[PDB]
C-alpha cells in the first residue's frame, strides 16, 4: 500500500547567535508545546558562516536561517532565489516601519530582522557627574569634552590599537555625519569615481576633524598602541578611561568585569545638534529556504518569534534593540539607552559595508590614522581600498 509520511514535521533552525542558544532553545520548546506536531532542530556549528556557504552551494539549505541581512551572501542568495519572498507576510508588519525594507533585494524582503546592533560611545556616568561633564551634542563639543577630561587629569578614551575593527563604526559615523547620512557617505566613498577622494574635499576635512578627536594629546591610555579589545573593555570597566567607542555588543563584556559605576552610552554627534547618528544591522535575523519541504512550519516558527511576548523572552536576556513592535524595552537608565534612542529610525544607519566588497582594510586605514596622523596617507588608503570596487 501507499505509505504517507510521518505525522510530525521536523525543521532546522540554523543559528548564528551561539551565545543566546539556550534562550533560543527554550523559546523553541515553547513553540513545540503550542505546536505538538512540529519539531525544530536548533543547529549551532563552529565557523557557521563558512558552513552555510558550503551547505547553500551544495543545495542543503536549512529551513530557517539566521543570516545577517547586510551580508553579500544574503543579497546574492536572495537574487538567486535561495530564500522565500517574505514581503507579503502579515507577520512582517510587526517589524518597525521601513526597517526590513533596508535590506530588500529587487524591492522584496527576504529577511526578518528581529534585533540589530548599534554603535556609539560608552561613558562613565559617575565620573562625568563628579567632573561636571556632559554628553557632547556636536563635533565641537566632543573635542572640548576630550580636552576637558585631559585637563582634569584623567584619560578620555580606551582605544584598542591592536584591534582596528573597534573603530569601524567610529569612522563610518564620521563620514555619515559629515555627508548627511549613510547613502551620502557611500556616495562620497564607494560610488564616486576612482581616485575621487581628495584631501582638499570638505567632506574629507570633516572626517579628519572627527578622527582627530581620537588624536588629542593625552586622549588615550598608556600603551594603547598594542592594546586589544579585552584590554579596553577592562580599562573602561575599571574606571581607568572615561569612554570607549564600540558596538552594543560590548556591554556584555563590560558587565562581566564588575564595574563600580553607572554605564551610559551616547551617539557620536553631528556638526549641528540633532544630527547625531548610529550604525548597525540585523543580528537575530531570519530567512526561510525557498525550497523547504515544510513551508507552513518554517513560516510558523518565524511568525512565533515576531509575537511581542515571545520576542520579549529573547530581548530580556540579550538586550540588543529590537525591531519587533510591542516589546517593552529597557528604560532610559539602561546602559545602551543613549546609543539606541533612535534605533530603527533614519538615524540608525545600516553598516556601510552592505555595499562594499570587504571591510578589513577600512578598519586598518582608520586605526593607522589614529596611530600616525598621516592625512594624505589616509586619503591614499581610502582610494586604494575603494578603487577596486569601482571597476
Ligand atoms: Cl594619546
Ligand atoms: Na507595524
Amino acid at each position: 500500500l501507499f505509505q504517507g509520511p510521518s505525522s510530525t514535521v521536523t525543521i532546522e533552525y540554523f543559528n548564528q547567535k551561539k551565545e543566546m542558544t539556550k534562550t533560543l532553545e527554550e523559546i523553541t520548546r515553547d513553540f513545540e508545546k503550542e505546536n505538538p506536531k512540529i519539531k525544530v532542530k536548533v543547529v549551532n556549528v563552529p565557523n557557521a558562516g563558512e558552513v552555510l556557504k558550503t551547505r547553500v552551494l551544495a543545495g542543503d539549505v536549512p529551513d530557517v536561517v539566521n543570516i545577517y541581512p547586510q551580508s553579500i551572501e544574503l543579497q546574492e542568495w536572495a537574487k538567486a532565489g535561495v530564500f522565500e519572498d517574505l514581503s507579503n507576510k502579515d507577520y512582517l508588519k510587526r517589524v518597525k516601519n521601513g526597517y526590513a525594507e533596508k535590506y530588500a533585494v529587487n524591492e522584496k524582503v527576504y529577511n526578518v530582522p528581529f534585533t540589530a546592533n548599534a554603535y556609539g560611545i560608552y561613558y562613565n556616568k559617575d565620573k562625568f557627574e563628579e567632573l561636571g561633564l556632559k554628553v557632547p551634542e556636536t563635533w565641537d563639543e566632543f573635542e572640548q569634552l576630550v580636552k576637558d577630561i585631559v585637563a582634569k587629569g584623567q584619560t578620555p578614551f580606551g582605544i584598542a590599537g591592536a584591534d582596528a575593527w573597534t573603530l569601524n563604526g567610529y569612522n563610518q559615523l564620521a563620514f555619515a555625519t559629515a555627508t548627511g547620512g549613510g547613502k551620502e557617505a557611500n556616495q562620497y566613498l564607494r560610488y564616486s569615481q576612482p581616485n575621487a577622494i581628495k584631501l582638499s574635499d570638505p567632506i574629507m576635512k570633516d572626517d579628519i576633524k572627527v578622527m582627530d578627536i581620537l588624536r588629542i594629546n593625552g586622549s588615550k591610555q598608556k600603551n594603547w598602541e598594542g592594546a586589544g579589545y579585552t584590554d579596553v573593555i577592562g580599562a573602561f570597566a575599571r574606571g581607568d578611561v572615561l569612554m570607549t567607542p564600540n558596538g552594543s555588543w560590548a556591554i556584555t563584556a563590560i558587565n562581566e568585569q564588575k564595574p563600580n559605576f553607572k554605564i551610559g552610552t551616547f551617539m557620536i554627534p553631528g556638526k549641528e545638534k540633532g544630527q547625531s547618528l548610529t550604525v548597525g544591522a540585523g543580528d537575530l535575523a531570519w530567512s526561510i529556504s525557498a525550497t523547504t519541504k515544510h513551508p507552513k512550519e518554517a513560516n510558523a516558527f518565524v511568525e512565533y518569534m515576531t509575537r511581542p511576548e515571545v520576542m520579549q523572552k529573547y530581548y530580556d536576556v540579550d538586550g540588543s534593540p529590537t525591531a519587533i513592535e510591542g516589546v517593552k524595552q529597557a528604560g532610559e537608565d539602561s546602559p545602551l539607552a543613549g546609543m539606541t534612542e533612535y534605533a530603527f529610525t533614519d538615524r540608525h544607519l545600516v553598516w556601510l559595508q552592505q555595499y562594499w566588497t570587504s571591510e578589513a582594510d577600512f578598519h586598518t586605514l582608520t586605526m593607522n590614522y589614529v596611530l600616525t596622523g598621516d592625512k594624505q596617507g589616509m586619503v591614499n588608503d581610502l582610494n586604494a581600498f575603494f578603487n577596486p570596487m569601482k571597476m
